[PDB]
């Protein structure tokens, strides 16, 4: 009866060394796809291109979404799910009317290999591909939808310049061709300054940089960073590829779309690229386990 718990001890150290292995792989082309999707998003900048060149670009970006999802969606083959957390029983990406949902959990399961021995199983899989900061990962910024203007949204970070940053959001509103004001998330006025074309714009701790001409009236917000699934970051360039693009103002518009989802793919990357990093040492223990070393816990390392 002791051959029952080696048995179980057994199976599940090949159990968890077996998904660890297949998850480190995923995330390794996980990783190749987000680098393919960001040189597909610089090359849709490229101004020689028509919109049919966009909109051929925009149905690979799709393509490549689906692959993720059939990438997140990799199964262990004793067919469970890899990234579902412990709820491994059905598929854990869904799509829902054009939005990737995950109905997996949030646990990733302690594996008892031995008596008192632990490995960490897979990451649930909203921590690898929903928990996805924005922005450049503590701030994010965007040029409002309904900016009528040229104004493009070069940069931004958190900046000791202006002192120190609240955590709370704030609006650049143009009054004039080259005046804005700051307000903060009441309405309040922040500061105001002059605008000069590609000039660091610096607020209550934060700045932002912005070229062309903006209209009078045209905002743009920065704030937290929040959250953002992989799969609505490609498909926001999807349909920012897919805009009519005749107007400066459209042609603007575009960019500053297609330019926020490039720094979320960015964010998104690094992910990938820190997650699997994070896995490493737990796969070495295991793989050099023999080296590294009469009970259970003894006899078990002795077989494996």
């Amino acid at each position: 009866r002791a051959l029952a718990a080696i048995t179980r001890f057994g199976e599940n150290a090949n159990n968890v060394q077996n998904r660890l292995g297949l998850q480190e792989n995923a995330l390794a082309q996980a990783g190749d796809k987000m680098a393919r999707v960001t040189e597909l998003a610089v090359q849709s900048n490229n101004s020689s291109l028509s919109p049919d060149d966009r909109k051929a670009i925009a149905s690979e970006l799709t393509a490549l979404r689906d692959s993720m999802v059939s990438l997140a969606n990799s199964t262990d083959g004793t067919g469970r799910y890899l990234f579902a957390g412990t709820s491994d029983g059905n598929a854990p990406f869904i799509k829902s009317n054009g939005n990737v949902l995950y109905n997996g959990d949030q646990t990733q399961k302690q594996v008892e290999v031995a008596p008192d021995t632990f490995v960490s199983d897979t990451l649930p899989g909203s921590e690898i591909f929903m928990r996805i900061r924005t922005g450049d990962g503590s701030v994010d910024a965007h040029a409002n939808a309904t900016n009528t203007g040229t104004g493009l949204l070069l940069d931004f970070s958190r900046d000791a310049s202006s002192g120190s940053w609240n955590g709370g959001s704030y609006s650049v509103q143009f009054t004039a061709a080259d005046t804005y004001e700051v307000r903060d998330s009441t309405n309040a006025l922040v500061s105001t300054g002059t605008y000069k074309d590609g000039e660091d714009i610096n607020a209550a701790g934060v700045r932002m940089r912005i070229s062309g001409a903006p209209a009078v009236g045209d905002s743009f917000q920065i704030g937290a960073s929040g959250t953002k699934d992989v799969f609505s970051t490609i498909d926001d360039m999807v349909a920012a590829l897919n805009s009519d693009t005749q107007t400066p103002t459209q042609k603007a518009a575009m960019i500053n779309t297609l330019q926020s989802s490039m720094r979320d793919i960015a964010q998104a990357s690094s992910k990938m690229i820190d997650a699997r990093a994070s896995g490493g040492a737990q796969l070495s223990v295991i793989d050099n386990a023999n080296s590294l070393l009469v009970t259970l816990k003894t006899t078990l390392s002795s077989i494996r």
